[PDB]
């Protein structure tokens, strides 16, 4: 029933634009929306990837490897899955493995890769692939992992046990000012509810 | 170490604005970020998203989701029921209200997250994730009455919690729909648990 009629640029930055979207509603009535998009999406099946990195080590409980960074839109520190935008021509799997190494130091192994999923579909067209990766923490490659940040990347690594993830996130939030990402919280909640 | 210095308005619509954020990187170098914010917040968070667990005896437990045309995406998305929190409303009450409006179900609060970020590399948007149970055997939930506010057009899709990820993958494969990243993350963790 519903479809897009037109998309009018309102303002274009280097990285993000705002558009006036005209669409058809299911009553047959024309309506508008204010929509955000990135300027950086070319032929990628999505803007970015987020990595669900399952650190596995003999005689350890499995950990979920998370990162903490300052996020200027938020004005504060956020705890997230490692993540970044997909380079032109790069596959979602390649991007996930690369970002994971860049941000954490760890060299992972692909487990699964989602379809393109929406970040905040009432606001933006932004999409990611959510890529599950296992990290063999018994491999010597992963023994003393060093982040390789890019220019202006400043990332702290936080590994938490999968079997207590929600409580451990709650304990970090109780301890300083900082926001947990909604995807991370959602995953931690499902681990409780299962 | 890192903090906002100033924000420069680039463009303000009625519902969304784009800013150029100036911040201090941890080395002491000043840097810029393009940031999106809503104009609507006053509030613990912009929105609520509801994880609704539909419980009927002698049936599988289901997670209740909604399907809606999303103008920023140009298409239909599958999402947790959700909406913005009214000035003076609690996140709990917003959750029960949105769940009823979008689904017709009357639910009980189970738990409520802190404010969690939606896409912190891009925006300041935050939500409370509110877990709610629905007693599907109660007379009030027998014939659930969905009350859409103006211009909302919402289909209800209930899926079994025990096979959620496979069911969502099937919908995507058959229906050309976008699943929400928080829905997908939750579905992933249901599979990854234990
Ligand atoms: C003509 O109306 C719009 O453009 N509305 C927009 S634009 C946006 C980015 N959000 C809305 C919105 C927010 C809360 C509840 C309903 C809608
Ligand atoms: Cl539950
Ligand atoms: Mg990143
Ligand atoms: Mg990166
Ligand atoms: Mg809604
Ligand atoms: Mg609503």
């Amino acid at each position: 029933k519903q479809y897009i009629i037109s998309e009018e640029l309102i303002s274009e930055g280097k990285w993000v634009k705002l558009e006036k979207t005209t669409y058809m509603d299911p009553t047959g009535k024309t309506r508008t929306w204010e929509s955000v998009k990135r300027t950086t999406r070319k032929e990628q099946t999505a803007d970015g990837v987020a990595v669900i990195p399952v650190l596995q080590r003999t005689l350890h409980y499995e950990c979920i490897v998370l990162v903490k960074q300052f996020r200027p839109p938020m004005g504060g520190y956020c705890i997230e899955f490692p993540a970044g935008l997909i380079d032109d021509g790069e596959t979602p799997e390649a991007a996930a493995l690369r970002e994971l190494e860049e941000e954490t130091g760890y060299k992972g192994d692909i487990a699964e890769c989602s379809p393109a999923v929406c970040m905040d579909p009432g606001l933006s067209n932004c999409t990611i692939h959510i890529v599950t990766v296992t990290i063999n923490g018994d491999d010597a490659e992963n023994a003393r992992p060093k982040p390789k940040p890019g220019d202006g990347e400043f990332v702290e690594v936080i590994s938490l046990p999968k079997n207590d993830l929600l409580q451990r996130l709650d304990a970090l939030v109780a301890e300083e000012h900082l926001t947990v990402d909604a995807r991370v919280y959602s995953y931690a909640l499902a681990l409780k509810h299962a």
